[PDB]
C-alpha cells in the first residue's frame, strides 16, 4: 500500500543541496500520490543524513539527494566511517553547478589576483568557511591554497546556509560555495563573487571571469547533486526512479528554475551516474593528496 517517497538532504535548508531536490519534488508528486517528502538531516558534513539512508530499507522509497561529500569524497578523509559510499546504488545526477570564490564585500579585493595578494599579506589569518569536512567547498579552498601558496584558516559549518550567514555578517572572510546559492547575494552586493571554477563563464554571472582567465587554470571545481539509493536497491527500481527524476528535470518550471540559478540539469541514467561518481571520487582523491587536505573536527555555528 502506497508510501511517500522520502528524500533525505543531509544539509540545512537554504542552500543548493536543499533547493534543487525541493524544486524537482514539486513535479514528482505526479508519480507519487502519497507525496514526495524532503527531510533535512544535518551534521558531520553530510554523513549523519547519509548514514540514515544507507541503513534504510533498500526498496527505493528512501533516497539520499546530496552533493559529493558523502557519495564520492568523504571516504578519502575518514579512516573509519559508519557506511561505505562505494555501496550506494546510483540513481541519477540532478545537476552540475560550478563552484566560485565568494567574499565578504568589505574585503578590499575585486578579483582573484588581488585576493591572492591579500591572503599573502595576511598569512594564516584569512578564514574560509566550508559546508563541512570533505564537501567540495572544503576541497576547493584546499586546491586554491596549493595552487597559490596561500595559507588560510578553515572554519567548517554544516552547510552553505549557515556559512553564508556568517560570510554576509563578516564573521568569516571567504567561501568556495557553488554559484547557485551565492548568486542572489552577489547580485545585491551583499557578497562579491571573484571567480568561477570552470572552463567557461556561467550564463548566470556572465560578467565574472573564470579562474582560468585570472591565471589559475587548474581551478576546475564543478559540484553536483546526485540521488542514491541504499545498498541492494533493485536495478529495475533505481531505473524507474531515474526515469521519473529525468522527466521532472525536463518540466519547464524545474528546467527554468535550475537554469536561472546557474544549475545545469543532467538526469543521467544509473550506470552513467555510477561511472561519474567513481571518476569524481578519483578526481578528488588526487586533490586531497596534492593539497594535503585535513579534517577539522571542531564544530562551528553561524
Ligand atoms: O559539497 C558541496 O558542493 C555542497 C555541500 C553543501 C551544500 C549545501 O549546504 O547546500 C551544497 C553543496
Amino acid at each position: 500500500t502506497p508510501q511517500a517517497l522520502k528524500i533525505i538532504v543531509p544539509y540545512p535548508a537554504g542552500g543548493t543541496a536543499d533547493i534543487l531536490p525541493r524544486v524537482v519534488a514539486e513535479k514528482l508528486r505526479a508519480q507519487f500520490p502519497a507525496g514526495v517528502l524532503i527531510d533535512n538531516r544535518t551534521g558531520a558534513g553530510g554523513n549523519i543524513g547519509a548514514e540514515a539512508v544507507f541503513r534504510a530499507e533498500p526498496d527505493g522509497n528512501t533516497l539520499l539527494a546530496s552533493p559529493p561529500g558523502p557519495i564520492a569524497i568523504n571516504h578519502h578523509l575518514y579512516r573509519k566511517m559508519a557506511f561505505d559510499p562505494s555501496k550506494w546504488e546510483p540513481v541519477t545526477v540532478l545537476a552540475t553547478v560550478p563552484n566560485v570564490l565568494v567574499v565578504n564585500p568589505r574585503l578590499p579585493v575585486k578579483n582573484v589576483q588581488e585576493f591572492i595578494a591579500y591572503a599573502k599579506a595576511n598569512p594564516g589569518k584569512v578564514t574560509y568557511g566550508s559546508q563541512g569536512n570533505g564537501t567540495t567547498s572544503h576541497l576547493t579552498a584546499s586546491l586554491f591554497m596549493q595552487l597559490t601558496g596561500t595559507e588560510m584558516v578553515h572554519v567548517p559549518y554544516d552547510g552553505t546556509a549557515p556559512a553564508l550567514v556568517d560570510l554576509v555578517g563578516g564573521q568569516i572572510d571567504v567561501f568556495f560555495d557553488n554559484i547557485s546559492s551565492s548568486l542572489p547575494f552577489h547580485q545585491a552586493g551583499k557578497l562579491r563573487i571573484l571567480g568561477v571554477a570552470d572552463e567557461q563563464r556561467s550564463a548566470a554571472l556572465p560578467e565574472v571571469p573564470t579562474f582560468a582567465e585570472q591565471g589559475l587554470p587548474s581551478m576546475n571545481a564543478v559540484t553536483w547533486f546526485a540521488v542514491v539509493a541504499p545498498p541492494g536497491t533493485p536495478a529495475a527500481k533505481v531505473a524507474a526512479l531515474q526515469k521519473s527524476f529525468a522527466g521532472a528535470l525536463t518540466q519547464p518550471e524545474v528546467q527554468q528554475k535550475f537554469a536561472e540559478q546557474g544549475a545545469e540539469p543532467r538526469g543521467w541514467d544509473p550506470a552513467r551516474t555510477g561511472q561519474f561518481i567513481r571518476a569524481e571520487s578519483a578526481k578528488w582523491d588526487r586533490v586531497i593528496r596534492s593539497a594535503n587536505v585535513r579534517l577539522d573536527l571542531e564544530h562551528h555555528h553561524h
